[PDB]
């Protein structure tokens, strides 16, 4: 019942998602993990307009940890230093990619740890957000596969309505995903993926 | 003339170079552009063992040169970066660790030499302002090693230390190549086309 995924359906749907994504307008973009690495750089090429800057790509590990006497808590494994960084996420477009929305909780933390940052940074400064929105912060997802189960954890109805806000490349059945990069055996990998119809899909 | 390398190629490659990426034991790997960010996580999931953590990985831009928009579908394009844009950007942790400096190819060698001149720096301003004396504890002292896929057989226009080249422990290149233009998947905007052209060059699996 595991989903294979070969590197070249990845490709492809990071190619017929990139057109959609450049209407977010992303300043710069914040892959989760190892799983939003790759579908990051991919997405990059298709971003990149002749004349305008290659975007960063920043690199975070979230890991979660349970109750502790009302929440899940996060402890941030690997983060931005926006002090060494240099990187102000005052008034940007920010894309947050990752490889599977699956009950939702990572992409719900992240961008609540995400939130966190960029209102203390506002907050810094002196300026209010709300009185002044063009300083606000704009978060986007860019993810590759959103499992059609029921969520243990949610996002911000305007984000999640938008599909100019929340990108999902497919909407997927609730099964376990097997991407390349996890592979010790591409041949096989490969293979399989052909075989289930998660490659070369157009 | 343009070699198509597929993302079959390129995993494979990262397949056979990760046991002996595993004698540097690299407590980190940093992609230094963005061909380095495939490789990068493929290696990760090679490096992984049994009681043994994953390795942490980070995108630093320390690259020369770019290509994104230019594709003959010229073919063999190296734009320098302009210096109008301030690309001065992160800094890591770099004091008593192994670092894996991660890219795709080492063409002319001025990105690899630049790049871990830069870092070098970096970790010996660290150290100095963390009060550490490096050669009182060399312990603290960051080891860098280079993994490439490709190493280009030709003229180096900037070298790296020669007991680092002649060390198979800490300069890892997959494959010394020819000097040829390198047409690499995540660069490719018709990857079908891309990935039939590679098989059909002998460019695809080889294990
Ligand atoms: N490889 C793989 N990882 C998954 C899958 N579903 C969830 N994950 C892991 O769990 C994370 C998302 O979980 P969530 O927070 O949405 O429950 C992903 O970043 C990934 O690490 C899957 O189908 N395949
Ligand atoms: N796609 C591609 N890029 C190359 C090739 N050769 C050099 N480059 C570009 O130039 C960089 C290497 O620069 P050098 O080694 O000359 O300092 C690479 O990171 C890449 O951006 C090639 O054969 N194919
Ligand atoms: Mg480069």
């Amino acid at each position: 019942d595991k989903q294979y995924i070969s590197y070249n359906n990845v490709h492809q749907l990071c190619q017929v998602s990139a057109e959609r994504i450049k209407n977010f307008k992303p300043d710069l973009i914040i892959a989760i993990g190892g799983g939003g690495f790759i579908p990051a750089r991919i997405l990059r090429t298709f971003l990149k307009e002749p004349g305008v800057p290659t975007i960063r790509i920043f690199a975070i590990i979230l890991s979660l940890y349970e109750d502790l006497n009302v929440g899940v808590k996060v402890s941030r494994t690997q983060w931005i230093d926006y002090e060494q960084c240099k990187l102000d996420l005052v008034g940007k477009n920010v894309l947050i990619v990752d490889e599977v929305d699956d009950t939702r909780t990572t992409l719900h933390y992240a961008l609540s740890e995400l939130e966190k940052d960029a209102a203390e940074q506002a907050k810094a400064k002196g300026i209010d957000t709300e009185k002044s929105p063009e300083m606000k912060t704009n978060f986007g997802i860019f993810v590759l596969h959103d499992k059609q189960k029921p969520k243990k954890a949610d996002l911000p109805a305007e984000m999640l309505n938008d599909k100019n806000r929340y990108f999902a490349a497919k909407t997927v059945p609730d099964k376990w995903y097997a991407y390349p990069w996890e592979s010790t055996d591409i041949v096989f990998h490969t293979r399989m993926a052909i075989e289930q119809g998660n490659d070369i899909f157009i």
